[PDB]
């Protein structure tokens, strides 16, 4: 888990920026292995909360924690997924074949059945979090707002209302602040969608509030252009308003199995 700094080589190219600070390139010493750098009393607990799920997961969907390190200031370093943002990869490659969007969707599905399975929780599943590896290698990122589930509950109870994705939570999230595996099941959905869109934002010049006027109206967000029908159907699945009734990630990485291979064949 702790790592040396004189193995670290930062680079002086930056990958991301956030309200904890930049995500920057940088080489640690094994064999050299390419890293991208996640860098920083709050904040720094955000950090080792989001190191501590990291180091329990060993999904080949997930990106892979090489550890931590304390210096400058601190430091999760994390295994490099150079093609990026699934959002910034399909607006720079419009052309990528639908076959190949089911691909890579269908690989987050099974990194989020993993996910179920370990009894955690994503709470910021988006498209922006997806990261490719290559054109077919998709990898789920960004754990800061995850959170290991209770042994005797099936959803996170959250005290306050903070920095929220809301375009990307399910009623249940808004209403109550419960999150279980089938409110990143809602966030797969707005994923799917984001995926098919080439990128495109959700629920465009829209303001939160509005948003959940329009799915309290048992509106969704139209099939996007190109986007096959059966597909379409399975976003729609994942926008089910009631919790009970909306499928967990083992259903909805099935469907997504046997259309890709519907589509192979
Ligand atoms: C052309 C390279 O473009 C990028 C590659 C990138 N590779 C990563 C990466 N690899 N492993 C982890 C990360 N980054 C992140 O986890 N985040 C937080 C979601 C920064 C986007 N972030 C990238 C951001 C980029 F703009």
């Amino acid at each position: 888990v702790y790592l040396d700094r004189k193995l670290l080589t930062l680079e002086d190219k930056e990958l991301g920026s956030g309200n904890f600070g930049t995500v920057k390139k940088g080489y640690y010493q094994m064999v050299v292995k390419t890293v991208a750098v996640k860098i920083l009393p709050a904040l720094k607990d955000e950090l080792l909360a989001e190191a501590n799920v990291m180091q329990q997961l060993d999904n080949p969907y997930i990106v892979r924690m090489i550890g931590i390190c304390e210096a400058e200031s601190w430091m999760l370093v994390m295994e490099m997924a150079e093609l990026g943002p699934l959002n910034k990869y399909l607006q720079q490659n419009r052309h990528v074949k639908d076959k190949n969007i089911i691909e890579l969707v269908h690989q987050v599905s099974m990194g989020m059945k993993y996910l179920e399975e370990s009894n955690f929780v994503h709470r910021d599943l988006a498209a922006r979090n997806v990261l490719l590896v290559t054109q077919h290698y998709a990898k789920i990122s960004d754990f800061g707002l995850s959170k290991a589930l209770r042994a005797d509950e099936n959803y996170y109870k959250a005290q306050t209302h903070g920095k929220w994705p809301v375009k990307w939570y399910a009623p249940e999230c808004i209403n109550y602040y419960k999150f279980s595996s089938k409110s990143d099941v809602w966030s797969f959905g707005v994923l799917m969608w984001e995926a098919f869109s080439y990128g495109q934002k959700p629920y465009r010049g829209m303001k939160g509030s509005e948003v959940t006027a329009m799915l309290e109206k048992g509106e969704r967000m139209g099939c996007p252009a190109g986007c096959p029908r059966e597909m379409y159907d399975l976003m729609n699945l994942c926008w089910t308003y009631d919790v009970e009734n909306r499928p967990g990630f083992a259903a909805v990485e099935l469907r997504l199995r046997n259309y890709y291979y519907d589509v192979v064949n």
